[PDB]
């Protein structure tokens, strides 16, 4: 009598942008000081990701980071506006189809995002784009932040346990490249190197039916808030737009605290898996965030490059796409022939705050 | 079994603000034509409400409307994440008393708003704040509008289903006196003539326990959404602030489906008090949006002022505080000494949408 997530599907803007070309367009166009440009080059070098999906193509002269500065946060939202609709509706749409059923059988419809405001929300939207039953239910997660992606599988966890009739539909979807900036320094060139777009949904129910082809099985799902840490991510509205905010501990802290953290989680796996789990047995799921705070969290648990390979794949390839990110991860690793019996998902996000799943590889 | 409101409590700011002296104070400011400054005047006078309370005064000269148009999003926004905190505290900490429960028994923290962006969000500040579980599980139900009143008390109803072990805190706290605009078209005379800011919080949960007192046993609840109405309502994020967007329609758009709407509701509540509900016989714990919505439900649904009454003291003393309105409603009617068995919630919004409940009144 757990929740099993039933499908799973992506989509993002055109094709992939190598991340050496934004390097160059970027840093390039950064400012009028070699010395802080070459300081974004290097950046980028360090960055480890090769290719990433941007609504705002940056290698695209008319698109030039050097422009941003004249846009104000009417352009990126009513933007924003204009292409989240379709690409939440593709992901939508392929987790559907791979999900099986019949999308009549949607009891639940819940949107994710924190790049932008859409008033009627992305949920409501789809109603009729999908052509969903004009009573589902709605819930709009938004301004979780990065962490969203596991906010809402837990939460649609719940959900999911409340009837096993339920059939939750969740698309997380988040649009970045909108609100690069080339001001104050470090946090911002770093924000303009790893950050990309994207949209993942997934259905999630209780007792799989004769139809349904589960993909992971979660078993339970935690988080945790530190104090006297709310400054460590900004993400302030402001008349120019989004003002972020990364502070420089943000890796370490993250590490620091992560071991404990998978312990709780581990415990209460352990009320159902009777057998001691040991995280060094487990395939890591975790959020794209960074490189130095997926290096940081390797670290700190002692882990092995594979079981954290699937998660690499994902970042090499598309970079932090904030909420997604940890979904767009789970999609590509159910493609593996290859997965432990479990699997250990981390997030973390504005809080600061930890978001932490247990599921059992089903596929 | 199913869910139990187990306590509520309620904040505002200051004290209630004279509906005569805002009439008069913002009607004169709202610009230099008689013409244009009589039209409101009227607004106000067949508004029916007699006192709001709000974070901005506009009696007071300085926060004048007639100034408004100086102020950016970035003003607005940072007033709110300045005010609402403490708002959301009050009511928190109240609605925790009222309960009567153990805060470490709390084991959901849910945040909703649509009035500001703050980030890490209200629940998160919460924590700390009323010295919940660091783990406490953490939900975001924002940009769901005037609605996200019922849309919550729906959620935390699942979520309170998950287990019984659970118990969800839920504030709905939103501040719109800082949006008043002075530009143009009735609706934005009339918006400035009926939101209010308000805070309201409940506590949720399945299976009473020894030491708590139920409120009122949320039997089932329902949402439905209309197509092609997107554009009823707006509330666009802009530079100059949101910019607000109210439909002539909705009176009556609203007053033309609440009738089928109500009976969708009444057959599902059927499914358990086998005894066919009149909804002639329930209480009406509406969402106090405006006049004109209140008395065209209550001709379409041809109900008497006796199962309104409530409704109408909360509007009359606070008017539309967006989503919390339902709550305050719901607070000051559990007080009543003369409940019948029954009552039927309603909440609209952006979309257009639906929220309704069906409550057994326990207290």
């Amino acid at each position: 009598n757990n929740s099993f997530v039933l499908g799973i599907g992506i989509s993002v803007p055109g094709e992939p942008i190598s991340q050496q070309s934004l390097k160059d367009s970027i840093s390039n166009d950064f400012s009028d000081k070699a010395e802080t440009n070459e300081k974004v080059k290097r950046i980028f070098e360090q960055s480890q990701i090769k290719t990433r999906h941007l609504v705002r193509d940056y290698t695209k002269p008319e698109n030039s980071i050097k422009f941003r500065h004249l846009e104000t946060i009417t352009d990126v939202n009513n933007q924003f506006k204009k292409v989240v609709p379709d690409l939440a509706q593709q992901a939508c749409l392929r987790a559907l189809k791979d999900w099986g059923g019949d999308k009549g059988d949607i009891t639940h419809i819940v949107s994710v995002t924190s790049t932008g405001i859409i008033i009627p929300d992305v949920n409501f939207k789809l109603i009729d784009l999908l052509g969903l039953n004009k009573d589902v239910e709605r819930v709009s997660l938004n301004l979780m932040g990065c962490l969203a992606g596991l906010s809402s599988l837990r939460t649609a966890a719940s959900l999911a346990k409340a009837s096993p009739r339920n059939r939750i539909l969740v698309v997380c979807t988040e649009v970045c490249s909108l609100h690069f900036s080339n001001t104050d320094g470090g946090d911002q060139m770093v924000a303009s190197s790893i950050f990309a777009d994207g949209s993942a949904a997934y259905i999630i129910g209780c007792n799989p039916r004769i139809e349904e082809t589960p993909l992971y099985e979660v078993m339970c799902s935690i988080n945790r808030s530190f104090p006297n840490t709310e400054n460590a991510m900004v993400w302030d509205l402001e008349k120019e737009g989004w003002n972020l905010g990364l502070d420089a501990s943000i890796p370490i802290v993250i590490g620091s605290g992560i071991e404990a953290f998978v312990d709780t989680l581990l415990d209460k796996a352990k009320l159902q898996t009777s057998t001691a789990i040991s995280a060094k047995d487990c395939e890591f799921l975790i959020h794209t965030g960074g490189k130095s705070i997926l290096m940081n969290i390797e670290n700190s648990l002692g882990i092995d490059p594979k079981q954290t390979k699937n998660t690499w794949d994902v970042y090499h390839a598309y970079g932090n796409m904030s909420s997604a990110s940890v979904i767009f991860v789970m999609d590509h690793a159910r493609k593996s022939k290859s997965l432990p019996t479990y699997s250990i998902s981390l997030a973390f996000g504005p809080g600061l705050a930890f978001e932490g799943c247990f599921l059992k590889n089903v596929v």
